[PDB]
């Protein structure tokens, strides 16, 4: 798939085409929708530029256009070779979500008293 | 002038039409140029939205269009009444710059030892 976090950026309208069952499911869908911009934002922030403007410029562009943080330019990602494995992206997303959504269900935390 | 920090936002091409004498003057001009977006960003950030995207949408718009953070939408701001005194804007800019650029010239700081 496309590299630079653009592959997760192109799946936001798939979440926009979802009908939640209730308000809490809608909250979770919005959480994932806001999370989907995080890798591209982090890559752009590590390059010294403002990641939100870069992310908005990526979503306002065509589906083949992403941000090259090395050259700092908006390019064709397949033609420039900036590509990612699909397995890596889905594995990272699923493994992050499964533990973080379970962590957010907590009300009580029990720890050992430090000796 | 226009309110919402847009009056300082419309003076950025006036800085783009400047020729610095050396590199340090260029650094100072860039400092003021980056500072000119700060009040609109702060107003948008206090409203719960991302201020950088709002600022970019303001500069991509016409000269009469700004952001109403009360209604959260982009409007003709003379017609909507969001206006500022010119004296207040220039007083704030000059009073901030005069002390802050002198503060940034410091190399040594001498303080009294706390008793
Ligand atoms: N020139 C580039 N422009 C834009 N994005 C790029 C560029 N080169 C790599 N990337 C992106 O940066 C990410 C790679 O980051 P990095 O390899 O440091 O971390 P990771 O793969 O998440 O984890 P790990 O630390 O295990 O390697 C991928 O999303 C890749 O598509
Ligand atoms: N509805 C609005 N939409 C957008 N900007 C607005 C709106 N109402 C006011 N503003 C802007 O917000 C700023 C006013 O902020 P505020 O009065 O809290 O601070 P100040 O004038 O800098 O200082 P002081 O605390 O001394 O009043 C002005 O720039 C004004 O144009």
């Amino acid at each position: 798939v496309l590299g630079g976090g653009c592959a997760l950026l192109r799946c936001i309208p798939a979440l926009d085409s979802l009908t939640p069952a209730n308000e809490d499911q809608k909250i979770g869908i919005e959480i994932i929708k806001r999370t989907l911009k995080i890798p591209a934002m982090t890559i752009a922030k590590n390059a010294g530029v403002e990641g939100s403007l870069i992310v908005e410029k990526i979503m306002q562009s065509s589906s083949e256009v992403g941000y090259d943080a090395m050259a700092g330019d908006f390019v064709n990602m397949v033609e420039k070779g900036i590509i990612d494995p699909t397995k890596v992206v889905r594995t990272a997303l699923l493994d992050a979500a499964g533990v973080a959504s379970l962590l957010t269900t907590a009300e009580v935390v029990v720890t050992e008293i430090p000796k």
